[PDB]
């Protein structure tokens, strides 16, 4: 498994781009690798085809997507089609999926499905998310099941507070929507906060501590 | 770390409840197993304050909510005083709150943070999500950083998704909300789903293939 802020492997693979290095094909950006169970499935292709819906969403991000499964490319070409026709965009695919033949990236990242095997007894990965920073970091994960479609609607809120609070003394509240409130972190002092949050709000709690702190989200 | 369905480990830990050992404590009940960075910290006070909000949304669901920390019990207790404040809600705390004060979970969890340590140079707890089944097995799980506070809609979208498909032979979709159409498993046959699915409705795809198929939420 990999855990949060570990270097994520520069692994070779092949893909419907053909073979690739990861650190540099995602170079110097955001990047969002997300894995499917099995090519040809229902909840899969309403997410691979959303993921298309959104396409603009992540690229106005600087977010790179790349998908993963543990089938081979031709059955990514194949599918891929299906994938286009339920997004109803028409266009090339916007991003490639890797094929996990090995399972060698399922293993490596803790994303084998509980569950779904193929009829050979041969694991295949869940519904994984894995956010990655340009400096090849691990930011946020999720692990769904396959029985569970994700909300990639979330995914780019959680997108946004990552970059957000990458840049600025800031963290982001319970359900914090992109140009909310958000929170001082406990490190800015008083003294800092007098410039850097000149309308900053300390709202009174029973403890009598200073740290339950507002201020509106800086433009970054 | 832990991967999905492992079964969850049967730890005793100390909490604002006493000594508890996690498989007595949870029963045959569904559970989230939730942490946060540090006590009397902005981010997690609104998130312990919104899980208050939504104890009963949790009750209803069946599912037995416990939130964890690196800090110790004593700290737990005052600051739970501040959360009930931040929630609205009065009354005495919903759920136990954790004290993993030797590290032992953070490290056996794969939850450590990334950038938060204490002053002292501790480790501490990302925010962590652990949804635990009936059968103990771990079924879903969220490691998000200290900077990004978490919805907790989406943890309760995906407690319907999960006790929806624990039952019956389907699967929702991309942004599936209760009462949405989902999607038949492949596993069905034709045969079985003229009678399980008999509103079922299989959506012409390029491939052919007759996978992409919907039905009414069972």
């Amino acid at each position: 498994g990999i855990t949060l802020g570990e270097v994520f492997p520069n692994f070779e693979a092949d893909s419907t781009i053909g073979k690739l290095k990861f650190h540099d094909w995602l170079g110097n950006s955001w990047g969002v690798l997300f894995s499917h169970p099995r090519d040809f499935t229902p909840v899969s292709t309403t997410e691979l085809g959303r993921v298309i819906q959104l396409e603009g969403d992540f690229k106005k991000r600087g977010v790179k997507l790349i998908a993963l499964s543990c089938d081979n490319v031709a059955d990514h070409k194949e599918w891929s089609e299906d994938v286009k026709c339920l997004s109803g965009v028409k266009g090339d695919m916007p991003y490639p999926i890797i094929a996990d033949e090995t399972r060698e990236l399922a293993v490596k990242l803790g994303m084998v499905d509980p569950d779904e095997r193929t009829s050979t007894g041969m694991p295949l990965t869940c519904r994984a998310v894995f956010i990655i920073g340009p400096d090849k970091k691990l930011k946020l994960s999720i692990l769904y099941p396959a029985t569970t479609g994700r909300n990639f609607s979330e995914i780019l809120r959680v997108i946004d507070s990552l970059q957000l609070t990458a840049q600025k003394k800031v963290a982001t509240p319970a359900d914090w929507q992109p140009g909310d409130r958000c929170m001082v972190v406990p490190g800015v002092s008083a003294e800092e906060a007098k410039t850097l949050f000149p309308n900053m709000e300390v709202k009174a709690v029973p403890s009598g501590k200073g740290y339950l702190r507002y201020t509106p989200q800086p433009k970054s």
